[PDB]
């Protein structure tokens, strides 16, 4: 029984930025409640001791992300 | 003068999936509190009246995301 969710980081994919306190907003793959591992994107502590604003994505959904982002890359516009 | 943060959806990029109540986990460009629009990835209402669990991405972070995902597309991960 759990009144809480459990998270275990399986693989680190991309670190998008790092805070003065360290807090890194990163894309990784986490397993929730020892169940199916999926893609997670949020701001974590440098020690990963805490977490915040972010979302869970399945292999299907993140698959759609890869597809459509890959399409949009036809529009070669340099991000700042 | 607003307790909550002001936001407006400038453009939609990707819809990753849709909820029973409609709530779509999508990537779209949102302008926060009348300021510079950025990339946002979260679950929104189908009417986009509300938002929830998700994160802000700038030119910097979204650019790095596109890059390193574009690398990862070397792996023929069937997302199944």
């Amino acid at each position: 029984m759990a009144d809480k969710l459990k998270f275990e980081i399986i693989e680190e994919l991309i670190v998008l930025s790092e805070n003065a306190k360290g807090w890194r907003k990163e894309l990784n793959r986490v397993s929730w409640n020892d169940a199916e591992p999926k893609y997670d994107i949020r701001t974590w502590s440098p020690d990963h001791e805490k977490m915040g604003k972010g979302i869970t994505l399945s292999e299907e959904e993140f698959g759609v992300l890869l597809k459509e982002l890959g399409n949009k890359l036809e529009h070669h516009h340099h991000h700042h």
